[PDB]
């Protein structure tokens, strides 16, 4: 159940946690995963121009804080065959904060 954090706090998560192989910024390159711009109020599997998993586009989610929480939590576990799976972000403070910035930043 996603509480609002900290922006600032999870800024820096996203740099060290996700830009690697995500940008957010609207526009960005499909770097490694796919862009984030726009991700939230959005299905699974549908930024233009990335080529997903067919696992990604069939968990036919439609992104919000809370099933984005989960997911992080440990993504293959959430979509299983999700490809280049991350390790998960772990304590619940650190994914609210995260989900502060990234609703903020990929809007
Ligand atoms: C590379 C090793 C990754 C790290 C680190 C993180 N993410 Fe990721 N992401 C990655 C890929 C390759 C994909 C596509 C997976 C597929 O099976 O096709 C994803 C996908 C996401 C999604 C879903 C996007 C969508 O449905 O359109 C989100 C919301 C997401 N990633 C977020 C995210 C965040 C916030 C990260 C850090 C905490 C993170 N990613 C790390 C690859 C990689």
């Amino acid at each position: 159940e996603f509480k609002a954090g900290s922006a600032k706090k999870g800024a820096t998560l996203f740099k060290t946690r996700c830009l690697q192989c995500h940008t957010v910024e609207k526009g960005g390159p499909h770097k490694v995963g796919p862009n984030l711009h726009g991700i939230f109020g959005r299905h699974s599997g549908q930024a233009e121009g990335y080529s997903y998993t067919d696992a990604n586009i069939k968990k036919n989610v439609l992104w919000d804080e809370n099933n984005m929480s989960e997911y992080l939590t440990n993504p293959a576990k959430y979509i299983p065959g999700t490809k280049m799976a991350f390790g998960g972000l772990k304590k619940e403070k650190d994914r609210n904060d995260l989900i502060t910035y990234l609703k903020k930043a990929s809007e």
